[PDB]
Order: structure tokens, then C-alpha cells, then sequence
């Protein structure tokens, strides 16, 4: 079967691996490595033991073999022995002698067309960036909404990112249906693993100041990871995000104009719609008065609350929860399955 | 002089006389009594100490009359002596005696016009409502905008809320120069104090949750509020309120579709004029990269963080900053003022 | 079987519900009943989503039968028809009828015999009070420790605390190990459902404070508590409590002097072996660095942490985790368990 | 006068240089350079806007005067000119040529004596090391406690750990008083900037994990530094450190063994008189009930919860409040200020 590789073992590689895992569906591939500068002791003790998602419910063990470091992972029926490196520089990986088909890319460091090409140096098939892109990649890829369009010849594919893998279906079956001429989005979110404890220098000046403490509006790449999706939206949409003092999971808050009659119904009814058909993988809508606690650890890439639409005159905001870690990373798995062959 | 008295001494109550003090303004008015149905022991050590805005920097003396009961409260080189209440019952309390030319109704608990007529009834010349009008009230104001439309004879009046005291000014500001087709807000609100520590029953099944775990979507009062100081923008506004674990200061969000040509300067610019001439009372503009703790303590009705204005066709995004109780206790000071002769 | 009803659905309440589903061996008795002065709907919406412990892993259904409403629950292969009620005064709640076997007391305010005795009034044939005793109780039980000495006569227990829970198994096998000349107890416990979300006015001072926001140290029940237990430990422990900001699980920090040569080794070793003999069914021990979220869903009285003990001297220091709200409610359940058995 | 800089303008760099503005007392010194990694405008950003100490009461306006960057700073009726380099190896410096007298290493990254000594190589002619000792230093200082005891040939000084300066004095008192057998120590810490803000690779797999959602039990270097300080305290003290999510402020608690009679009245009064006497530039004492977030911007190195205050037999347990920050900075200060004799 195809052999994916991790760069890069942190919120996301972890629970890309823990999701492989738990899937009630067992993937037709395997993680047989991964990659980290910090040492396999720290890694596996952070695997095991997260303060978001719980204990890993399965057992890890570390075995030195020949003079390479494997774990022995086993739980839900299942056991991968996968490969552990420490290697700050992905051209000096052995993707070669490993077979890799694909790189799943999730350092934060390596986005750059140029970049990404270092695992395919290596000798890796094809790299996923879990990331929007930086500068140019053979594919931007939303899974449910354009993964058939991968080609064999898109080396370097981006899986874009949590707030894209939501935005895009929201724009799209809500343009499709009724038309979008303009969207402004605010997401709100989570902190994340950039952010600061205390206010302490950083490149940006707000994400500088101390997570638990403040209300911190930032950019989102989202927008120009979506543009890139659906290039007919460039110029009709933009927003920005929000990060706020919890620890997972994310809003995605859309305000656009329709170019035909909307009411809150119609709105509402077309999603319930597309989640039982046509998005049934990706997406569900919920009616009840829920808060971010009840999505941690959802594999939907987003839950519409249909009790947040509103409507006046032709404008209309729609209101999405994901969990930003646990949706992305069963959207990775998913993505590499759809590879096939 | 006027002669203010406050009922509920909480988180609104409490900022006010303390604003009074810090005011570097000296108003005429004097705050001569407070109600609360906790004893005044409880009231002195939470006026004093408090987590949010810091310890009281003046002195407080408690003196047991026969009967009545007084703080001696001196700071910033103001004295007030206040009769402090412990009656549940607004009726039965003796403004009449205390000659109130002004009650300031901050419980939360008497804002239909029947219940704020209880203070009426105890002797008291004029109500302010420190909230949102439950149904009737001869005047809903906010300062720096229609606080000249209170006539003399109008006797319970409201200041709305927070949220509304902000939402209006921009709505205003906007609407006089380049139109508002319709627009949607989105409030982004530090926890307040009808919240829940723990999953709790509560009337309302989202503030029912965790308040320091959650982002959890819930009603405003704001858009109700602003169709009394505004009719001509009945239908044309609506929004929501999300609550997240900080301590205090909020932000609106404010998207509308203009009715002319706007742009990102264009919007920027007319905001600090704004700010600069109609508005210099309640409003300021920033281009600095803030977060919500900057403006803790802040007196202003709105800081505009003009760094996040947006324009996308017809549709834009402005965002704006405020301490939702140091802003509105000001703003009720700055309201018992205009009454001035 | 025997018949148990539940006296207020709270943070204790619940979880007895939840892990009476959850537990992996199916206990021998039904929960029939529950009461709160909270309507239905917030009962079973609290019931299905809880911020601190995720969904319950089943359905809720409510029926209208007579003029009775039922909960028809459903998890993990088991199902419970739940009769609810909503009643304030526990001498008018309808035991007799129901042939009620035990109440679980969890109000929080009926810990007097005498509120107590008001359940069998009603005609419950026994009740467990889940809190400190407040005056008189026919038994005080630490369930793994004393739950052996109730007497058939026996009508009002007292299951003490959480905190009780913890400390009295620390306290009676190191007492019994090595002898106990005194002890002082710190406890690090979450927030919990009685403390504010802002400072607003309270019956404690301490308690009165943003919850979110400080560092509040408080007294504890565990320390009269324990007293009732184990008689030849009066004057000889005292402690207290502090509330930090997480959600859930506590630590017993226990500082004793010993009265015969004592290590961390021996200490450590003793602690493992209780755990492994006598107290399996409630303790556990851990050598991993392990914080608070990884006891979090943990139905152990305590987790004690073998990387803490400290010795200097004649003195010394350990260290036990517990989840406050798991592992008392499964406690609660294994001592109903215990009556059948 | 005295000449200092400041290496490292980070939580206690900034602190310090406030610290100075704001004292009530004027010192007999100035700062005249300034440190750190990151570009000027970051650090005159993080100066101003502060989320645990709010925005600085003054102005700060940077110049370019020859090819030097210069901060003109005026708050509370003091000025400062202070340069700004930028320079990430400490011998590199200009100390030579500003002509420097103390240099406070505040970075957390030269403690060891060698590290150190770059700065005197630069030119300057004392470092103090604003941490606990790495390996060797020519004098370990408690300002207040021995500080009487810096020969003016010591180059090389510690001013040990905030943590150090509250234990030090508690201990010393008591031991001089009733003496101390053996004690152990439990901090109760804020988060500080070292930890995570989502669970990630560490070097301290405890201070791994999510800072804001966790209680984290860690070490704590007090101790070391403690018997820097008090050699005869070797092998009969101990104690950790417990993070909770508070932004700043901790609390020791000290439970030891006497070894001549005590009460709690006798330990309080002890340590009332030495706050009133031969501590009081240190130390205070408060019976009120007082949290966290009271102690917030408080100089004190300790303030005594003598309420707190318990006995058992022998043992005893005392707690201090201090802001880990605020004092340690205006400690810093007071050495720097005893140095001109
Ligand atoms: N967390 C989310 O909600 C979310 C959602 C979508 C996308 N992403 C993206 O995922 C990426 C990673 O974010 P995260 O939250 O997992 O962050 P993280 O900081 O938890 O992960 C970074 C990891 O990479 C390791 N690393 C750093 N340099 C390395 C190198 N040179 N070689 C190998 N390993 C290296 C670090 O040791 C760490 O384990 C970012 O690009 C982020 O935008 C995150
Ligand atoms: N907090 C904000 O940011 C904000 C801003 C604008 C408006 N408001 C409004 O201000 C009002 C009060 O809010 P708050 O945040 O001060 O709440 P709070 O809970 O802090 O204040 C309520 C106070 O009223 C007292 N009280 C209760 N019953 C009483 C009675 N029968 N008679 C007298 N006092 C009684 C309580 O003891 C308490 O001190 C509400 O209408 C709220 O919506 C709040
Ligand atoms: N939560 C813990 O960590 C913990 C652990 C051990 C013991 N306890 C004890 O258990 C008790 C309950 O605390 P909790 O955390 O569950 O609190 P909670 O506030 O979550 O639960 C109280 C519940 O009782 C209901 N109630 C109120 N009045 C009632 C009445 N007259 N009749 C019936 N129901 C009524 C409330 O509506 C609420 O559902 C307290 O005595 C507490 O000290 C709590
Ligand atoms: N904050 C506290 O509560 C407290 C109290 C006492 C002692 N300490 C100790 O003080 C030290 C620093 O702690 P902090 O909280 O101020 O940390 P911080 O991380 O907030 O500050 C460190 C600063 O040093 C700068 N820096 C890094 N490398 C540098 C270099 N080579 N040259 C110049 N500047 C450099 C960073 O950019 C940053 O501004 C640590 O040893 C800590 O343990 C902290």
C-alpha cells in the first residue's frame, strides 16, 4: 500500500497519526515514519498524552533496531511500526531508502514551492503542505470539494488549511445556490502553537501579547488559500481571525450579499441539503444550542449552526464550528486515501 | 446639584462610583446613596478590591448611625458620604427622604417600565435604566448622540447597553455619509456576570455552559435597542453576541453594504474625523496593533482599529474596541451631567 | 432491583447517571428517578453535553406517560426509563411510591440529619448524603476504606467529599506503614460550580472573586471529614483548599511527619504495593511527569505521583491527582453497589 | 552617579525599567542602555503595552542621534535617555564605552560565571545574574536579608530567583526565632513565558503542556539558591512549584517543624514584628481576605496571609503572596541602590 511519511510530529502530525488510528474505517496505507528536531522520548510522551484530545488508548513502545529508532504503535485493533528521525534538514531525509509516496509537510517551515521540492530531493512521490501555500504549488485541494481534480503530474499539493477546508464548501454551495456577489469572513478561534504565554518579542506584534489573557485579531491565510481554489473569487471576498483564550476548536462567521431572494430558511434548508448529499463526508448541520466544547475531537470540516442565520435584505451570515485540529488531520487521511493506487 | 443614587452595586454600579472619583473631569452631581441586597461589608470589600480594574486608590470609612449606614470615601481629593441600602424591594426605599433627583437602575432586574416605576413610587425624580428598555421608556439615549433629545419631563429613560452605545455612533457616522443599505453585527464580549463557572441550569441553555472553557454564540440586546434611537433603521440591522474567557473589554464587528463609493481611506478618514469633532467625547481611532487588555480601563465609548477596515464591492468591515464597564459607567456620569442646568 | 433516585442533576448528579452507562461492568441496581428545580429540557441538554467530559455516548428521548415525564436513555448496550421530577421540598417527592431503595443526596443543601431524614419521609428507605456531614450521620464512608461498617440499621451516610475521598486512604496507609505524628494538607482543586465568574457579591469573600482570574485560597470539609472517619487522627491534620483556573481535577498535596525511618523509595514503594493489594479497586500510582488533563474522565479515588515525594529528615511530602467529579460519582456508585453485595 | 543596563528586555528587563519610573522613592542611578535580540520598535511596543501591568503611564519617543537608537522616556515626572542594541553575544557590547557600572542580566541565558564575565570583558565593571546561580558566583543576594554583605570587589552577584526572596527571609525569621528542623515548600506560580501554550516539545516534558489549561506541578530553583544563601539549610529543605492559569502572582506555602514551642498567634505575631521592623522594606502582613490578583503590581518580596497561618503539634504551615514579577524588579533596583553606600 502507498507509505506516508511525517514531517514534522506537532499538533498536527500527532493527531494525524492518533486519527489513523481511531478511524472507524481502517485507511488502505501506512504512516511508516516520522520527523522531528526534538528527541523520540518528548515525542512519544506527547503522543500519549494530550491535554486537548485525551490519553492515546493504545500502547507505544520504543525499540532500537540495527542503529535506527522505531515505535511499535498499537491500539484499535491495529499496529504500525513506524521509523523516528531527528533531522532539521528535510534534503538530508532518506525518502529514497523508505519508499515514501507522501510527505505530509506540518513544521510551518516549509511552504515555499522550493521548499517542499527539499522531500522530493529526498526521494519522496509527492508532498501534502498542511498549510495554504506560500508561493505557487501544483494544487490547492479542499477535500470534498476538489480532491478528484489531483492529477499524477501535482508533486507538491497543498491541503490549504482548518479555516479554508470550512470557508470553501460554505462559499461554494451557497454561491452555486444562490449567488454570491461579495463575502467578508470572520473566523474565531482557538489559540494556537505560534502564540505567546506572556507578552514576550515575536514577529507579529499581536500574537506577541499573552494568549490566555487577550481577544488578539490577526490575518488569516484563508482568503488567499481560497482564491487560489476558486479563482473566480478573487476581489469578492477577504476577512481576518480571531484568536481568543480556549484551547481547540474554531468559528467560522460569513457575512456575504446574495444576487437572488434569500431568507433564513431557504439558507438553512439548502445546507441541511448539501450535508445529506453531496457533503455528507465533510460536513454536518446541527439545530441545538451548542457551544466550541461540543465539537472537540468532530472529524466534520465544519458543523453549521443553523441557529446563528440571519438574514436582512440580501445580506445573510451563516455560522460554522469546526474542530480545527481533529477535522484538518482526518481531512489529511482522507486525502491520502483518495490517492488510491 | 443632583443627587444620583445607585441600585446594585455589581460590576456597572460599583464602576460608577468609582469613575466619579478617577473622572479627571469633576462633575457637578453627587452620588448619595447605594442599594444592594448584600451588606455593606460585602459591598466596601469589592469596591475596594477587584480583579479586573485594581485596588481603589482613596479610603473608605464605614459609619453605623443609629439607623442609617454611610461610607466616608475620599480619593483623587473628592469626599462623598453615601447612605448605603439593603432593601430587594426598589419601592420600599427612601429616595423621598434622600431627595433623588436620579436613580440609576444597574441590577438588571427592573428594566420593564412598570418595574423601574418602582423607584418612582419611592420617592425618586428620574430613572435611568442601565440596560436595554424591556418594553416602554420615555427616552433611549446615548450619550454623544441624541442625549439632547431628553426632554425635562422625561422621568425613565434608558442608556441602553454597552454594546448599543457603540453600535450606534458607528452606525450613525456611517450612514450619514455614504449610506447603509442593511448591516450585521458581530460582538466578540469578555464574560459577564450572569455566566456560569461550571455547566449549570440556566435560562438560557448557551450561558448555561463552562464560561471559561467555551466560545458560546448568544443574543444582544444592542440591535433592539438601537431600532428606539434610531426607527429610520428599523429591519436594517440585526447581529449576535459571542462570549469568550477573558475577563473584560470587548469588540464589535460592524459589516454594512454602503449606498455609495467607499474605500478602505475613505472609511478611515471619515471615522477620524469623526473621532476628532462630533464624537471627540466618546470616541477614538488607533492604528496601533492592540489587543483587548490595551483598552482595559479605557473611557471611551469606542476605539475604531482602523488597521481592520475592509472593503470588498459594496461591502465593508469596520471593528472597534471597548470597555464594556468602564466605557458605560462613564457614559452614565457623562448622562447625569447633560442634565445640568 | 434495588432502586436508587438522584436529588439534584448537577456536576455530581450527572456524572453518577453518565458513569453508571460508562462503567464497563453493569451495575446490579437502577436509577429510576432524578429531581432538580431545573425544567426537563436544561436537564437532558446538560445531560448529552458537558464541557468538561464531552457528549454522552447515547440518546436521550423524553415521554409524557400519566401525567409522569420519563427519560428513555440509552448507551453502551444499556437502557434506563428515568422518572423526572421538579420539586424543591424533598418531603414531597414521591419515594414511596416509586419503592425508592436510596437517595443520593446531591443538592448541596440538605446535609443535616434532619434535611436528610426529610427524603425518608417521603419514603425512601435510605439515603446517601454526597458532602461533608453537616451535623449527625448514622456512618461517614470512604468507600475502599470503612464501607464495610454500615449497618443494616443504618439510614443516613454521609459519603464526605472528593477531597475526603483522597486524603483518608493517604492518611491510613501511611499511618499504618510508617505512623503519622501530624500531617498538613494543601489541596489544588479546579474551579467549582459555587464561585464567580466576576467579582459579584457572595456569602465567602474569597469565593466572591472571577473565578478565571486568581489564585484563591479557601477552606476545605475533608479535614472534619476525615475526622469522623479515623477518630485517633484528631488534632493530629489540618489544610486547606486553593481554586485555580482549570475546569476540572485536583491534587492533594500531603506534608506528614513520620514516626519511623522513612525514603522516597519506601515511601514510593509502600504507596505502589497499597495500590496493588489493598486499594486496587480505588488508587492508582504513576511514575510519568503527568499533569491535570491527564487524570481528566480518571475514576480512581486518587493517582498518586511518585515523581513528587520529597523527604527531608523526618518529614515528607506526597502527591495524589484525582478527577473531583469521576471519581467521586463512581464512588458513589460502588457504594450503592456495596448494599446489594 | 551609577551607570546600569539591562541585557534581556523582557518580562523583568521591562519591569525593571518601569519599576524605576514608578517608585515612589527616586533612586540615586540610571539606566542608560538597553538589550535585547528583537528590533526597537517590537521592544518600545511591549514597553508600552503591558496584559499583566497595563499600558506605561508616560511617553516614550525613539531618535536616531549618529548611527545610535535612543528611547526618551518621561513618566511620573522622571526622565531617561536610554540606547538600544541589539547585539545576541554579551562580550560584543559597548560597556567599555557607556561606561557601565551594573550590567542586570535578565536574559535567563548567562548565569554561569564565565557567561557573566563577557560583560566585564565588554567593560562593564559588576553584572548581576537576575536568576538563581548556574555554577559559581562571588555573592548570592536576598536584598533586605544579606546584602550588607557584597565587598566591593564582588563582580559576579545573584540576586537568586523571586521564589529565593520569599522563601529566604520566612525561613531565616523562623528558624532564628523557633528554629526549623526541616521544612518543605509548595509554590503556587502564575504561568511564566518559558511554558506552552498548546501541548509541545519541551525540554521539561512538564512544561510541555498547555499552560492555560493545566495544573503543572515543576521545580523550582529556590531551593538551590536558598542554600547558596543559607549553606546550613543544605539537606533539610525541599519543595517544587505548581503552575496554575493565572497570568501573574504566586504564593508560597511553607510547612516546617519547629523545634521550640509555636502557635499561631506566636508565628503571627513574630512575623507581623519583623515586617514592622527590620524586614519592613520587604515584607507585610494582611489578615484580610485577600486573592491573586490584590498582589498584582504589589513591590512587596512577601506579604504574609497570616489567616493562612496553621499548627499541628510541631508542624506549621505559613503562606506569603508576591508578585513574581513587580517585586523581583524593585528588588533589583534596591541592590543596585545599595551599592552606592
Ligand atoms: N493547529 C491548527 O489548528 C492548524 C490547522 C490547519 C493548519 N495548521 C498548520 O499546521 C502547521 C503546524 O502547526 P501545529 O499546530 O502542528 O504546530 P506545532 O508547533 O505544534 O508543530 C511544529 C512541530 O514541528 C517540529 N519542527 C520544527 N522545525 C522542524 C524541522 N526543521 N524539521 C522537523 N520538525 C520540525 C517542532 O518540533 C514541532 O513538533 C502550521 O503550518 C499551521 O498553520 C494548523
Ligand atoms: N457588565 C457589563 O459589561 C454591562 C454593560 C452595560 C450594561 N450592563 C447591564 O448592567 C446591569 C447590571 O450588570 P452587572 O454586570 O453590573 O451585573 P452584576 O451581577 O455585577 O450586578 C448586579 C448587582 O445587583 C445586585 N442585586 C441583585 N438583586 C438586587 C435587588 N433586588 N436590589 C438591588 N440590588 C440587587 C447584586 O447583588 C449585584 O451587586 C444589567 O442590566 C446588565 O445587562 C452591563
Ligand atoms: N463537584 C465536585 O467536585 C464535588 C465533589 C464531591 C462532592 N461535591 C458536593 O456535591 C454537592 C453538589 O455539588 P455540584 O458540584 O454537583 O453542584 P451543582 O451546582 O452543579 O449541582 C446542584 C444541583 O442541584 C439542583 N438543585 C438546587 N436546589 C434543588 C432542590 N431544592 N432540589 C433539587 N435539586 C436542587 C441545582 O439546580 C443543580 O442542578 C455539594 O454538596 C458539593 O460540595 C462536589
Ligand atoms: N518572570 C519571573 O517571574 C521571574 C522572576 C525571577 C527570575 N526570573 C528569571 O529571569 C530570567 C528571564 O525571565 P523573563 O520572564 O524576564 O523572560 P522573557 O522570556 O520574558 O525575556 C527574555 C528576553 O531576553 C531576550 N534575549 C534572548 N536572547 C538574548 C540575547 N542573547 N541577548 C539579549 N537579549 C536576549 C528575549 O528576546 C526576551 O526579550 C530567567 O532566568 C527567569 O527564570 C523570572
Amino acid at each position: 500500500m502507498q507509505r506516508i511519511a511525517i514531517n514534522g510530529f506537532g499538533r498536527i502530525g500527532r493527531n494525524v497519526l492518533r486519527a489513523w488510528f481511531e478511524s472507524p474505517k481502517q485507511f488502505h496505507f501506512e504512516i511508516v515514519a516520522i520527523n522531528d528536531i526534538a528527541d523520540v522520548h518528548t515525542l512519544v510522551h506527547l503522543f500519549k498524552y494530550d491535554s486537548t484530545h485525551g490519553r492515546f488508548n493504545g500502547k507505544v513502545d520504543i525499540t532500537i533496531e540495527n542503529e535506527k529508532i522505531y515505535l511499535n504503535i498499537q491500539s484499535n485493533q491495529r499496529l504500525l511500526k513506524v521509523e523516528v528521525l531527528q533531522q532539521k534538514q528535510p534534503e538530508l531525509l532518506p525518502w529514497a531508502s523508505l519508499k515514501i509516496d507522501v510527505v505530509l509537510e506540518c513544521t510551518g517551515l516549509f511552504r515555499s514551492h522550493a521548499d517542499a521540492t527539499r522531500h522530493l530531493e529526498a526521494g519522496a512521490k509527492r508532498v501534502i503542505i498542511g498549510a495554504a501555500p506560500f508561493d505557487h504549488v501544483d494544487a490547492a485541494i479542499v477535500y470534498g470539494v476538489n480532491h478528484a481534480d489531483v492529477k499524477a503530474t501535482d508533486q507538491i499539493i497543498s491541503s490549504v488549511s482548518c479555516t479554508t477546508q470550512a470557508l470553501v464548501p460554505l462559499v461554494k454551495i451557497i454561491d452555486d445556490a444562490f449567488g454570491i456577489e461579495t463575502a467578508l469572513m470572520t473566523e474565531i478561534h482557538a489559540v494556537t502553537a505560534d502564540q505567546s504565554v506572556l507578552d514576550h518579542a515575536h514577529r507579529d506584534l499581536r500574537r506577541a501579547r499573552a494568549s490566555g489573557q487577550n481577544i488578539i485579531p490577526t490575518t488569516s491565510s484563508a482568503l488567499g488559500a481560497l482564491k487560489r481554489v476558486m479563482p473566480k473569487m478573487e476581489d469578492r471576498i477577504d476577512g481576518y481571525s480571531i484568536r481568543v483564550p480556549t484551547i481547540n476548536v474554531a468559528a467560522i462567521d460569513l457575512t456575504f450579499i446574495a444576487q437572488s431572494p434569500i431568507t433564513v430558511h431557504h439558507i438553512n434548508e439548502l445546507l441541511i441539503k448539501a450535508s445529506q448529499t453531496d457533503y455528507a463526508e465533510i460536513m454536518a448541520v446541527t439545530d441545538e444550542p451548542l457551544v466550541s466544547s461540543d465539537f472537540n475531537h468532530s472529524p466534520y470540516s465544519l458543523i453549521v449552526d443553523l441557529t446563528q442565520t440571519m438574514v436582512v435584505g440580501h445580506q445573510a451570515k451563516v455560522f460554522a464550528w469546526y474542530d480545527n485540529e481533529w477535522g484538518y488531520a482526518n481531512r489529511l487521511l482522507d486525502l491520502c486515501d483518495s490517492f488510491k493506487s
